[PDB]
């Protein structure tokens, strides 16, 4: 499997592990020293992120992805992608499409999510 | 003195001083050709596109401050979430905003350089 397709097939885990409140992946497949940036333009980090999967309060019906646009970077892939998510997110109703970065890297051999951002548009 | 906060943010420091003077030349060598940025709009823009609006005196920034740095330090790679106040003309824009911009460099061909980014709008 060449590298576009290995990290297209990382995307898919990732994705499947948000829409099923999978933790036990999001603990393999997001690095611990991660920074995300949310639409509030708050700074998330991996701890919060899990905890607010992990307490139940965020329960995804559809996490669609499409219009992939991908860069390679020796061990580093970068990702731009249109989401479309469905489901109850904390105390909001999600009916909603996001424009999605994420910055993936190898570490002996697994890629893991090292920096990303939530866009609504 | 110097220290080693300022050692770590010296390119984040000459990236905006070179947005804050339109500094194509080091714009050129700050950003990696192969960058991905994403933009409030939702935009997905390059680092061509990028530089281009500098050179074509689209943008005319009198002040460019960062607050709120927080860095995470991930083997060859820095990544770093901050507030930076624009203000100035953006094409017809008149901008006096903040955002959050993120941005990931890579120790690469040598140099710190920005491989991703996105700008994030308050409101």
């Amino acid at each position: 499997m060449n590298q576009r397709d290995v990290i297209l097939d990382c995307e898919k885990k990732l994705l499947t592990a948000i829409q099923n409140n999978d933790v036990e992946s999001l603990e393999v497949l997001l690095h611990d020293d991660l920074l995300f940036i949310i639409p509030s333009g708050e700074t998330v980090t991996k701890e919060t992120d899990i905890a607010a999967y992990s307490s139940g309060k965020i329960a995804l019906r559809a996490v669609v992805p499409s219009d992939y646009i991908i860069r390679i970077i020796h061990d580093t892939v970068v990702v731009s992608v249109n989401i479309e998510i469905k489901g109850e997110y904390m105390e909001h109703t999600l009916d909603n499409t996001f424009r999605y970065l994420r910055v993936w890297k190898l570490f002996d051999g697994n890629w893991k999510v090292i920096a990303g951002s939530c866009t609504a548009i």
